[PDB]
């Protein structure tokens, strides 16, 4: 909508107060004009018609229970935009400041979130398995990273390319969570999963097997569920990324960690310059090796650690 840029205030899903960028034109809308061509947040009103209605509020205060998922979707899309721009010099998901659109209150009791090819979509959860999923910065950044991937490498969402697609989303979802630096970890979705259970998450990058996912190629899933295991086999790559950053010894193979910033630079370059729609795990190792060689040199510690990490998870 055409209007003037304003700053509202509200509370997110976990009860934290934050300022949001809004637009005033009769109502105050969740339209942030400060980032690219805009960040826009919509109400799906418990239905599945998308995007729904651009979020309108009479007073620019967003403290109602019903408001909280909107606040967080809007705010955390902004953080994710800021991460890509400030860390990687990328302007929105298409690199040309595309509008970022999200819908909240999707369906009833909907225990997921997704990128639909055009926008973000967040369920409210059923209140037992999940609370509204935009409450997780890593979840918001995971879903927006699918838009990045789709515009860049274009990894097909099945089998090994699909597991890479998912791992890239978990890696950058985690690096965004560290960038915002509130309560960061190497777990996925902990802030919105199972409010009745402390210390769990959907997936772990540090120890994928904690939630039943493989941490070595020899344990890969080869069945047909989950698009050939895209959220299962992602654990193999997630473990490699964890090892590259943090170091460790895994199945007797020691990796020297090089830290989060270098992990992000290596994987962002691989994603944007080397991976293709059909890349498999072997091709990801090659892309990461080439990326680290470009940035740091062939005889660098960074290259050595990339190789050691892929060796550790059985990917040649
Ligand atoms: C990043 C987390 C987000 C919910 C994502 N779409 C995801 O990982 N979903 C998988 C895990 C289950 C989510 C709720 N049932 C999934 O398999 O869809
Ligand atoms: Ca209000
Ligand atoms: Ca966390
Ligand atoms: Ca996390
Ligand atoms: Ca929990
Ligand atoms: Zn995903």
């Amino acid at each position: 909508i055409t209007g003037t840029s304003t700053v509202g205030v509200g509370r997110g899903v976990l009860g934290d107060q934050k300022n949001i960028n809004t637009t005033y034109s009769t109502y105050y809308y969740l339209q942030d004009n400060t980032r690219g061509n805009g960040i826009f947040t919509y109400d799906a009103k418990y239905r599945t018609t998308l995007p729904g209605s651009l979020w309108a509020d009479a007073d620019n205060q967003f403290f109602a229970s019903y408001d909280a998922p909107a606040v967080d979707a809007h705010y955390y899309a902004g953080v994710t935009y800021d991460y890509y721009k400030n860390v990687h010099n990328r302007l929105s998901y298409d690199g040309n400041n595309a509008a970022i659109r999200s819908s909240v209150h999707y369906s009833q009791g909907y225990n997921n979130a997704f990128w639909n090819g055009s926008q973000m979509v967040y369920g409210d959860g059923d209140g037992q398995t999940f609370i509204p999923l935009s409450g997780g910065i890593d979840v918001v950044a995971h879903e927006l990273t699918h838009a990045v991937t789709d515009y860049t490498a274009g990894l097909i969402y099945q089998n090994e390319s699909g597991a890479i697609n998912e791992a890239i989303s978990d890696i950058f979802g985690t690096l965004v969570e560290f960038y915002a630096n509130k309560n960061p970890d190497w777990e996925i979705g902990e802030d919105v999963y199972t409010p009745g259970i402390s210390g769990d998450s959907l997936r772990s990058m540090s120890d994928p097997a904690k939630y039943g996912d493989p941490d070595h190629y020899s344990k890969r899933y080869t069945g047909t569920q989950d698009n050939g295991g895209v959220h299962i086999n992602s654990g193999i790559i997630n473990k490699a990324a964890y090892l590259i950053s943090q170091g460790g010894t895994h199945y007797g193979v020691s990796v020297v960690g090089i830290g989060r910033d270098k992990l992000g630079k290596i994987f962002y370059r691989a994603l944007t310059q080397y991976l293709t729609p059909t890349s498999n795990f072997s091709q990801l190792r090659a892309a990461a090796v080439q990326s680290a060689t470009d940035l740091y040199g062939s005889t660098s510690q960074e290259v050595a650690s990339v190789k050691q990490a892929f060796d550790a998870v059985g990917v040649k």
